[PDB]
DNA sequence: ACACCCTTTCTGGAGCAA
DNA sequence: CATCAAGCCTTCCTTCAGGTGTTGCTCCAGAAAGGGTGT
């Protein structure tokens, strides 16, 4: 089953890049030493084989979220949403391995070498979640595949194909937006602004005079840590059509209809980070079953049969699966 | 919980972006080298993108206020016009890391490497202010998501939902604004304008002849300088969140609301540029503000009311302590 | 706290916006060139979002007198006759850097990276000069908000709030006003006109010679220039905002208010341009303004009598004092 | 009864560059 | 209805933040002996 999810982020995009990255004010990712630098923090980046010019193919870079988090998202939306609200309206509860193992995959980091039974192996992949999200101790395929969230851009017309050029970028898609964490004390006003503290006007004093020292201190040591902290993070600008490609090779119904029920409740989620700034809000404008365009206003529109499956299979659902699903062959 | 306050800036939205960018004495921005060049401290903008061929979809800038500005400008009237009146009301006085843990995300710069138990962070965010405002040394989520202060504008038209077409405004939003700042001692004029200065005549010869020494080879006090503004009377808009919120919490979110009225946006303090009115406030779609404030909302106002009550300072303590 | 101050200009305002811009002699602002450029200081301009047309919002021009321009206006009343007054009958001795800090902001152009202590934050903003307006070496945050002089007019109609539905001024508010240097010895005439001139009718002579010498082919005099300006009579607002005031600063905001009208609003010193009586005062919504200065607010009055009593000049020393 | 299936059971070392 | 005026100076940024914690892999890559039991 072939499902494209295309998307439109209405406010920034921030996967963080890891790494040490630097910019300087004017902004000059990764500065030679020397000059006053920043720590910036990257968005996250997809190196594309792309068209540049006429005829010549080069790495080039193109600014994504990662089909790991893609795959968390939609997986904890689906079990927020739909499998959680189907275990609570019953009297199923899940062990705290099984709830470990249903959120990420397994219970402990150490799986056991030895594979489980061809009966459990396809019971679980007939599962409608576990079969999209088969970890576990034995480590099982599950027939979810989950491509990362391609921009709708020229960087990604080898990756894109056909049917893209409506609504087409070009250009670059990311903005370094600085953040700056003020100390409080120093913003202290009054003795109206100091009531609230123990201590008040001494213990503010304290702060200034603890602040003058490391001052001193971090002077002698150029020429603990403050609150002071004015930095950069990179994030992929709003506004942005993307791509989402979900694959599932011979799926059960209910769970291509699970997927669509995840793709119902992606509405308040966010998908890659930058909680606190709202950052990864985003509305979905298209999604496509085996390229056959089935998103409306209220949600997926046709697809009905997926959609009885899913709900005879949650009607159906059980802790059971969930619980010898985690258990351990070797414990 | 998808709250939008829409806004309308009384007064030229100033929000200082990070650059050494310049001006000419025209409206020349950031002009190549060999003309004379004013410091220009531009308007914080974001890049959108937007249709701007009618085909085709470009990234332009719009000048904006930073979710992290508006994110501590709520925090900030929470904590002034809520939170320490309920503080100091009821006697309880938070410590010095606790206050700051309040204002800022933690007391210190190095957040603690371990994680929390589930009774804490069950507790803080069934707490309204901890709730709404994570970190600490722990790395506490928060529930609230504060999105940039858009301005309603035909470049956010794939920004916006439906409904703002009407009222979505095109051209430029912007001003360089001048500023100068002089020399005092040049317009003292008088000799008995220098009886209050300390030396009197010889101290404003020498202030003077300190200016020409200085010219002819510190920083004195002739400066000339621009920043760019966002124009005033703009309609905004500003996208507050909620995390499967308690009612508590937006309630808290709403009283900050309601008396948001004489805090400013952003920067330029002294010349009253962040002040602003709201013109709407959306509660998950529902139109719940008026003249007088938010009106309806009534079990998140309960909620905060008898939240606010009992709201202890140990809470704060125990979420500032340190691991 | 809010004050509205609402004004009304006697003579035109000449607030000169900075631009090398252009006049004809017949209008035509900036015009392509060729057509005999003439240099015009045009007066300071608000571009505003307004309503142009019904559902249509534009940024129109509004020509408007900076808030900085307003803000050191009030700190310059404030300083010329209620607090050098409070100094010199008392005797205290500002030093040079503090009458250059209380005049301007700042001692240098250079402040301390390092924080001031929180009592001397606390007994600065709790001072009623100090407090007012902020800055020094420590950068000081004031009190005081002064908003830019809007006019009334139906461009500044999402300014106002709809607060006066009436008098609201709909055509353009300028005038372009001529003003030329004539060469005063090209208008001799006598000989008698010269006995007072060194060498008597040969220096002229030469001055003559060397403006020749100028004309065929180092600037000249009789210049011909022009000047917008705002035009006489029309009605403006005022907003002078407060960051939570102690009593004695909003008496020296009104002390300020009260003989206002003998200061001038920018303008052009010798064209007597800047004049204006105040029409009223709004102290929080209510009026407080008569034709006999201000009548009410009557606490205010009395703590700044109180502040202005004791008024030395050793916090103006430790306020402009760098570390 | 002879075929596949599901379990145990069992002996030794140990350093490591790109 | 024609020119003559058809700017001049000077400002032309200042300090500071200029990251913190974690993560920092897991497992198995055998074949026979000795029991069942299912066709």
């Amino acid at each position: 089953m072939q499902i494209e999810v295309t998307v439109r982020n209405i406010t920034p995009i921030f996967s963080a890049a890891p790494g040490s990255n630097y910019i300087t004010i004017d902004g000059t990712i990764n500065p030679p030493p020397g000059v006053s630098r920043f720590p910036l923090v990257r968005t996250r980046m997809m190196y594309v084989a792309a068209d540049v010019g006429d005829g010549v193919i080069k790495s080039v870079p193109l600014q994504i979220v990662p089909g790991n988090t893609m795959r968390s998202l939609l997986r904890r939306t689906m079990l927020k949403h739909v499998i959680e609200p189907a275990l609570v309206e019953k009297g199923n509860k899940l062990s705290i391995g099984a709830y470990a193992t249903a959120y990420s995959g397994n219970a402990t980091g150490n799986p056991d070498g030895v594979p489980s039974s061809f009966d459990e192996i396809a019971t679980m992949r007939a599962h409608p979640f576990i079969g999209l999200f088969g970890g576990g101790p034995r480590m099982l395929e599950g027939r979810l595949m989950v491509d990362s969230l391609y921009p709708i851009h020229t960087n990604a017309e080898r990756i894109l194909g056909a049917g893209y050029e409506n609504e087409m970028m070009s250009g670059p898609i990311t903005q370094v937006v600085w953040a700056r964490r003020m100390d409080p004390i120093l913003n202290l006003g009054s003795s109206e602004d100091v009531e609230v503290i123990n201590g008040g006007a001494v213990a503010a004093n304290g702060w200034i005079q603890d602040l003058l020292a490391n001052s001193k201190a971090a002077a002698s040591k150029k020429k603990g840590r403050g609150l002071k902290a004015f930095n950069a993070h990179e994030v992929v600008i709003p506004g942005l059509k993307w791509v989402w490609r979900i694959s599932l090779d011979r799926p059960t119904d209910a769970q291509v209809g699970l997927v669509l029920l995840a793709l119902n409740k992606m509405t308040n989620e966010r998908i890659a980070g930058g909680h606190s700034k709202d950052y990864g809000r985003f509305v979905i404008d298209g999604v496509s079953l085996n390229g056959e365009q089935v998103w409306s206003q209220s949600g997926i529109t046709g697809g009905e049969q997926y959609f009885d499956a899913v709900a005879e299979a949650i009607d159906g659902l059980s802790s059971k699966e969930f619980e010898q699903f985690a258990q351990s062959a070797k414990e």
